[PDB]
């Protein structure tokens, strides 16, 4: 049982041409839907497909929402979540082929409270390309 | 006083702390109320507060309705509804503070006839914190 609703699609969604292959958008939702009226604090964590790497300024600017921290380290991209009601928020950054690599297999996202543990979802994506 | 009844309101309507400063909605209401029964096509243009950008999935969200389409360009929001009428619409998305810019001052929103030159109307709305 997952006590969020985590999906992630990618921008395009197909490999529809030269540059879908070497920079492609990441859009998350999330929302809560456990047992309790609401998440705490959440992580969204996304790992990175083989050879990309995140838009710093793309990352920072999800700041702006009902986010106020962001990090990127060892590949992956961590989004600290204010609170995590019924209602779907959506996150979207964009990511760039720094290497290309063969054989592109899917990434994973998890979400989870910061203070709760067996509070958390998972959901993976995929290089449009791949 | 218009052919076109036009309302715009921030949530939040005030400074009311940190994340006021960086971001908030934009709502806007806007109805046909004039000699004819119904507006032709009619575009509202909503200008950005200096430094604020449009979160533009929250305006693509838009369109569904009376809404045909939605444009984000050269740093204004346009909205195309197919028809205006005396019944309200109310259209509500997101912005981001891209850049903070000092002394903001009021940004104009306009909602005005495709064809009849004589049929617009305008109100003003600030950024929270200005
Ligand atoms: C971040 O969360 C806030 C909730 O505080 C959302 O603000 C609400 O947005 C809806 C839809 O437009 C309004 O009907 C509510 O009145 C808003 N409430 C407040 C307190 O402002 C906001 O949409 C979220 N931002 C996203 C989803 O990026
Ligand atoms: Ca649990």
């Amino acid at each position: 049982e997952f006590p969020f609703a985590l999906e992630v699609q990618t921008l395009p969604q197909t490999c529809d041409g030269p540059k879908a292959h070497t920079s492609f958008q990441i859009s998350l939702s999330v929302s809560y839907i456990g047992s309790r009226p609401a998440s705490n604090m959440a992580i969204v964590d996304v790992k990175m497909v083989s050879g990309f790497i995140p838009l710093k300024p793309t990352v920072k600017m999800l700041e702006r929402s009902n986010v106020s921290r962001t990090e990127v380290s060892n590949n992956h991209v961590l989004i600290y979540l204010d609170k995590v009601t019924n209602e779907t928020l959506t996150l979207t950054f964009t990511v760039l082929q720094d290497i290309p690599v063969r054989d592109l297999k899917p990434a994973i996202v998890k979400v989870y409270d910061y203070y709760e543990t067996d509070e958390f979802a998972v959901a993976e994506y995929s290089a449009p390309c791949s």
